[PDB]
């Protein structure tokens, strides 16, 4: 025979697969500045509000089961790319 039958929410396995593509460097434990104490455990999100630049992420967030302390993909890569960089002299 042959049936047909409806779909349910929570059943994102195909939309994973994407995300995973764009952070597949980015690593799963970062070491924040401000929160250096501990290395944040990048953490899916919906949305969230970074406590670095002051932004809202997306898919992607470092979270810490420790302090829940939340950052950005980028931000936590990076360590000073606000106004100076990394410079001997
Ligand atoms: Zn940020
Ligand atoms: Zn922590």
């Amino acid at each position: 025979g042959s049936s047909g039958s409806s779909g349910t929410e929570e059943r994102l396995k195909e939309i994973e697969a994407k995300y995973d593509e764009i952070a597949k460097d980015w690593p799963k434990k970062v070491k924040h500045v401000l929160h250096e104490e501990h290395e944040l455990e990048l953490t899916r999100v919906q949305v969230y509000t970074c406590d670095k630049c002051e932004e809202e992420g997306t898919i992607w967030s470092y979270h810490c089961d420790e302090c829940d302390f939340d950052l950005h993909a980028k931000c936590a890569l990076n360590e000073d790319t606000k106004e100076s960089g990394p410079s001997s002299g």
